[PDB]
């Protein structure tokens, strides 16, 4: 699941990364605070990398 509150993220990070590796983009939302996204490093490094232009 790609939406997970703060309490559900830390309370279960073990499973959280397991499914990230697998690899879901998991979103860690907090009460009043901006939303986050935990995605596998391997993958974001590629999102980031494609960011290329114009070479």
């Amino acid at each position: 699941m790609q939406s997970i509150n703060f309490r559900t993220a830390r309370g279960n990070l073990s499973e959280v990364l397991n499914n990230v590796e697998a690899g879901e983009e998991v979103e860690i939302t907090r009460r009043g605070r901006e939303p986050a996204v935990i995605v596998s490093k391997a993958t974001f490094e590629a999102y980031k990398k494609a960011a290329l232009d114009a070479e």
